[PDB]
């Protein structure tokens, strides 16, 4: 139905510091013959889930460093591939991935595994998706861990969420420019230039999904629709808003990647504000946007403030 392809198990088979087991969903409802992947990690029968939600360009190999210090604590650790990216299906048409589609799957996801008393572990395109679950149940909700992320709202109502699309021009512009241009994208290439403190073998395992250009139609349509925000996002995204404000009850824990020239300090802010009961954000002086590869000390950190409260 969606026509969509597989990466090759090989491409996987030399992987750095990526020990963890995979598990597949091919019978979500709506994205039939779709198979996802997600990674399980701790005790199955904790009470407490952390879900990690990736973003552009990435997948779960982006919370390997944070994934054993939350399974350590006790808790299960979920961090599922979006479609188009990791070792889940890559649909081939960009047209195929929407907000929605994605947001849907997340869902769909949380639903099928019954996830319960969850802790939102966000960061970019895994927060813009994410920070509109809880509403949807907020039941299940009951922490978040938010990086370097942000909804995407209107300009009107957000100008901070908008502000970054086009100013700096080394920002926002660049990463736009470096992701849906060339027509030979090599993520490796992208990822240590974005990411400066990666090594050679971590830089290859995010290039590692993708074989050639035709695996990356998912990788694509990230930054264009940053850039262009259809209806049901504003709406979605502007009534998450109204959620973090006034519903939220939940404990937060905010980290942030201060050499961002995205999603840094003048977009966190704002974000602090909107997010009842946030706390005073532990800024990660030398991390940039993956603030994840700086991951071992937000873990710590947020179940330390966590602990101090439960
Ligand atoms: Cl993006």
């Amino acid at each position: 139905m969606i026509n969509a392809i597989r990466t090759p198990d090989q491409r996987f088979s030399n992987l750095d510091q990526y020990p963890f087991s995979p598990n597949y969903l091919d019978d979500l409802p709506g994205y039939p013959g779709l198979r996802a992947h997600y990674l399980d990690e701790g005790n199955s029968d904790a009470e407490d889930v952390f879900l990690c939600l990736h973003g552009e360009p990435t997948w779960s190999y982006l919370y390997r460093k944070m994934i054993p210090v939350f399974a350590e604590s006790g808790a299960r650790v979920i961090a599922p591939d979006f479609f188009g990216f990791g070792k889940s299906d890559k649909p081939v048409d960009e047209e195929d991935y929407t907000f929605e589609f994605h947001r849907n799957f997340l869902l769909a996801l949380i639903e099928r595994l019954d996830l319960r008393n969850i802790t939102l572990v966000v960061q970019d395109w895994g927060g813009f998706l994410g920070l509109t679950l809880p509403m949807a149940d907020p039941s299940r909700f009951k922490r978040l861990i938010i990086m370097n992320a942000c909804l995407m709202t209107d300009p009107v109502t957000q100008p901070a969420f908008s502000a970054f699309v086009t100013q700096p021009a080394d920002g926002f512009t660049a990463w736009k420019y470096d992701l849906v241009t060339p027509s030979d994208l090599r993520l490796d290439q992208f990822m240590k230039r974005w990411a400066p403190t990666l090594t050679e073998a971590e830089a290859s395992a995010y290039a590692a999904p993708f074989p050639d250009t035709s695996y990356q139609a998912g990788v694509r349509k990230f930054p264009k629709m940053v850039a262009q925000r259809d209806q049901a996002c504003i709406d979605i995204s502007t009534e998450a808003i109204s959620f973090w404000q006034n519903d939220w009850n939940g404990q937060t824990f905010m980290a942030i990647g201060m050499k961002d020239k995205l999603l840094g300090p003048d977009v966190m802010y704002p974000m602090k504000a909107l997010i009842n009961g946030c706390p005073e954000p532990l800024e990660i002086a030398d991390a940039g946007h993956f603030v994840q590869e700086f991951g071992e000390q937000v873990a710590r950190e947020a179940l330390k403030h966590f602990a101090e409260t439960e």
